[PDB]
């Protein structure tokens, strides 16, 4: 075990989301935190007409809704949705303030995720200002092939994703994902037999 | 002033740097991090072609190149170059995470820079998804309108910034800002002296 997780962990309350639940809706009141004890979910935003776009997959181990932490009178800045049951953590900022003055390492694990997301975001905004959306689905499959869920293959690596989820990713239609898909399989940099996807 | 800033100042390095220095080089070792006790700077990156995006203008009061801070060996993941004279404090990642365990309150005031920058990213994200380049200057310009350094104009706002600054934020050459901006004279909304607007 990790004791300080697990320290953590007995000041919060864990309830459970049914996959496609809706744990934090954008715009509402932040003033709580979570943490993913089991489970994956979606964080998301959109445009005035419902187009949506996946700014991160978290998982098992990721804090949620931390980004109201710091400063009271704070809106939830995107939406985060269940992609599997999940078992959340969660703890008021309050209380969670008063861990930290208890010990620091909590904020140091909580700030680690922040940065890695920093890097990551700020790495989308370069792919989506400088590459054409073959680029930016070729880069997201070359991605994904790196991910823990992405697995193995005699001829390199393989992952489970739908052509709907490609398009969240790299802000396109599920039919110009498609098209771009066969497209690159005639280039030989990938496979595609079903939502399986080989890349080379 | 606040004693927990003195406190941690008292324990770094402070220098100047001329206006257009680069403090810190994407893909450099990180074991150090840094204070804007003077002026500001521009976070860019670059893509294969030499094209160069700003993520983010950062001023007095703002921590840099903290990203490395949480894990042992990493890199810079951006450019950091000053855009006015600087006077930057600097201090070890080392001594740093002892300052953290001797007063929390230094890293609350980090991550809570860390959580804006996160959120202010990603509406960056939002406006490369949804909107047109037209739509990006207008937003940019209305942005810049909040800034540090916004004059207050009459008929609005005003504030200064190079045709190809407001590219490099939306992402569009120096050409089309100044297309734009013109279009966005003959309509209305244009209160920026970088050229006259
Ligand atoms: N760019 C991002 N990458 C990863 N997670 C994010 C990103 N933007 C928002 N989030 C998460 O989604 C949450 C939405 O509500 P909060 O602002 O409370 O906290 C946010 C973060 O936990
Ligand atoms: N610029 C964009 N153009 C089209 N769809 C986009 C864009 N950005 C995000 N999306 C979303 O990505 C989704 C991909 O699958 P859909 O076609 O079902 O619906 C699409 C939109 O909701
Ligand atoms: N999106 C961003 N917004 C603000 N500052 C950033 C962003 N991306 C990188 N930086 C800064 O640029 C630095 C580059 O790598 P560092 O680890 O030095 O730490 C990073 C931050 O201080
Ligand atoms: N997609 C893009 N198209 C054109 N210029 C871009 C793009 N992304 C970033 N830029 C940069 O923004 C700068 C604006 O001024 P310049 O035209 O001198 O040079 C431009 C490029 O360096």
């Amino acid at each position: 075990t990790d004791p300080t997780l697990e320290w953590f962990l007995s000041h919060c309350h864990i309830h459970k989301y049914p996959s496609k639940s809706t744990l934090i809706h954008q715009g509402e009141k932040a003033e709580t935190l979570y943490y993913i004890v089991k489970g994956s979910v979606a964080v998301l935003i959109k445009d005035e007409e419902g187009k949506e776009m996946i700014l991160s997959y978290l998982n098992q181990g990721d804090f949620i809704g931390e980004l109201g932490l710091f400063e009271e009178g704070q809106e939830r800045s995107a939406w985060v949705r269940a992609k599997t049951a999940c078992e959340v953590a969660e703890i008021s900022y309050k209380k969670f303030r008063q861990l930290i003055q208890v010990n620091p390492d909590i904020l140091m694990r909580l700030s680690a995720q922040m940065a890695r997301r920093l890097q990551v975001t700020s790495e989308k905004v370069g792919n989506l200002a400088f590459l054409d959306v073959t680029g930016r689905i070729a880069q997201t499959l070359l991605n994904l092939a790196k991910q823990p869920d992405a697995m193995t293959h005699p001829d390199g690596m393989q992952i489970k994703i739908t052509r709907q989820e490609i398009g969240q990713i790299v802000g396109c239609s599920r039919e110009t994902v498609g098209r771009i898909l066969k497209m690159l399989e005639d280039q030989n940099l990938i496979s595609a037999h079903g939502k399986t996807i080989v890349v080379y």
